[PDB]
């Protein structure tokens, strides 16, 4: 039933703009919304990807790897999965593998990639893969891993039990002020409902 | 270390903004980041988000989702109920209230996070998680009247939670929908205890 029928710039900067977007409603009436939309996607099945990296060691219980960094949109720091866009060319898993690798220092392996899944969609049109990693923590590679940041980045890595990931970032948030991303506390929460 | 110095207005529409924020880099150097925010807040947050979990005996537990045209997308989306918290309204209310508007069920409070980023990267989005449990055997959830606001179109889908991960691949497998980032990473970790 419903569809777009214009898309009419309002604002264009370097990394994103606004968009005044004319769709049909299915009472067959013409409306409008305001919409977000990244700069930088050009062939990419999705702007970004964020991945999702359980660490896997021996006589460990399995831990999901987070980063905190600071965000500017936010004005403070925030907790999530690392993450970043997808190069032109670049695949979603090679995204993924790689941004985990800046940022957290260590080398994963593809478990899963989702669909391009949408991260506001009443605000904006950006999308994601979620990519399922496993990282073998026995593997020499991944003994002292080391963050490689590129310009400008400044990524804090933490490592927390999947079995108590919940209330372990109940205690992070509780001790400092800094926002849990909303995809990390959705993937916390089923580990708690399961 | 990090923190914002200013913010610039670079456009402004009713709904959205869009900054351009200016803030320090833990080196001490100064550095820019175009920055979305809604106009709408006043909050914990600006919206809620409800995890319903539809309650039978004698069926399987049902997560409730919502299809609804999001014209930033241009195209439907499979996402937990949601909307924003008016004014003066708790999240707890915001979300009983949504849910029952866009579902037509009436559920209880189970759980209710901290505000938690939507995109931190590009907006200071912020919802509550609220986890809601619906008894579906109570007379008031037998036939769910949905009450709709304004241009408001939207379709009720209740999958299994058992299954939420295969089902949800299979609707964007057969009907070119756009799946939500934080139901997807709630199926994936369903799939993923233990
Ligand atoms: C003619 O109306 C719009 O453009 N509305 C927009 S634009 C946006 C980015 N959000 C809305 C919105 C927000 C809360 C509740 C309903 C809608
Ligand atoms: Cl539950
Ligand atoms: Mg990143
Ligand atoms: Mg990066
Ligand atoms: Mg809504
Ligand atoms: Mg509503």
């Amino acid at each position: 039933k419903q569809y777009i029928i214009s898309e009419e710039l309002i604002s264009e900067g370097k990394w994103v703009k606004l968009e005044k977007t004319t769709y049909m409603d299915p009472t067959g009436k013409t409306r409008t919304w305001e919409s977000v939309k990244r700069t930088t996607r050009k062939e990419q099945t999705a702007d970004g990807v964020a991945v999702i990296p359980v660490l896997q060691r021996t006589l460990h219980y399995e831990c999901i790897v987070l980063v905190k960094q600071f965000r500017p949109p936010m004005g403070g720091y925030c907790i999530e999965f690392p993450a970043g866009l997808i190069d032109d060319g670049e695949t979603p898993e090679a995204a993924a593998l790689r941004e985990l690798e800046e940022e957290t220092g260590y080398k994963g392996d593809i478990a899963e990639c989702s669909p391009a899944v949408c991260m506001d969609p009443g605000l904006s049109n950006c999308t994601i893969h979620i990519v399922t990693v496993t990282i073998n923590g026995d593997d020499a590679e991944n003994a002292r891993p080391k963050p490689k940041p590129g310009d400008g980045e400044f990524v804090e890595v933490i490592s927390l039990p999947k079995n108590d990931l919940l209330q372990r970032l109940d205690a992070l948030v509780a001790e400092e002020h800094l926002t849990v991303d909303a995809r990390v506390y959705s993937y916390a929460l089923a580990l708690k409902h399961a």
